């Protein structure tokens, strides 16, 4: 089966009952292509909100979410809760949360599993650093996040998951990955996964590109043969993430 195209988009921390109720009122309005599926992700706060207002073909997901069930965690909620509001996603690991907030790999893999076990689906965010790309280190970068990963789930898990890559540097820099760089990891990313999961896995799963994706660049990318979508922080904020729904038109 061919994978079906996949445009998430994370809002980061931004929003009020207004604004977002206005961004809803845009994407309820818009013709979306119907063969891509489409995931928003507000602040934990506009949850219900979003859930309430927005479109049913569209689902919604959290920006976050800990590794328990419940439990003395001030501040942390569980991916049960989010299961129990209607809130089918959730994206784990975005690089403002490994940085900003240390969550390590193996955090993150805790993340990953405990959300799978709660009944979510789970975008799983990848990426390397300025650093790491200038000393073409990216390949062994991604492979060491995604093995971290592979080792706390199973082959079957990875049905629920979507593998977003994300270069650190193209990240709100307005420096987009170039077709030919998104594709190369890409590429070795699903090579990855064929070795160390399953062709299976690595045939069926999403891998999804995020860095400065916009209306105008979306189209060339979302033409290479292993990018399956995009994750879309700024814009997705704005009119042109109608158009990144439709890059492939």
């Amino acid at each position: 089966m061919a994978r079906k195209f996949f445009v998430g988009g994370n809002w980061k921390m931004n929003g009020t009952q207004e604004s977002i109720k206005s961004l809803v009122e845009t994407l309820n309005a818009n013709n979306l292509d119907n063969k891509v599926e489409v995931v928003i992700a507000p602040p934990a706060v506009y949850l219900p909100q979003v859930r309430q207002q927005l479109r049913k073909d569209i689902q919604v997901a959290a920006q976050n979410c800990y590794t328990k069930g419940s439990g003395a965690f001030t501040g942390e909620i569980s991916p049960e809760m989010l299961k129990d509001l209607g809130i089918p996603w959730v994206i784990l690991g975005h690089s403002e949360r490994r940085n900003i907030f240390g969550e390590s790999d193996e955090l993150v893999a805790e993340k990953v599993k405990h959300a799978l076990e709660a009944g979510l689906k789970v975008i799983f965010c990848i990426g390397e650093t300025l650093e790491e790309r200038e000393a073409g280190k990216t390949t062994e970068v991604v492979a060491r996040q995604l093995k971290a990963i592979a080792k706390k789930i199973s082959e079957s898990d990875w049905s629920k998951v979507v593998i977003a890559y994300e270069p650190v540097w193209a990240i709100g820099t307005g420096k987009v990955a170039t077709p030919e760089q998104a594709q190369e990891v890409h590429a070795a990313i699903r090579k990855w996964l064929a070795s160390n999961v399953s062709a299976e896995v690595a045939e069926s799963t999403r891998i999804i590109y995020g860095g400065s994706v916009n209306g105008s660049n979306c189209a060339e990318l979302a033409k290479q043969p292993d990018i399956d979508g995009f994750l879309v922080g700024g814009a997705s904020l704005k009119p042109e993430f109608v158009d990144i729904i439709n890059a492939k038109k």
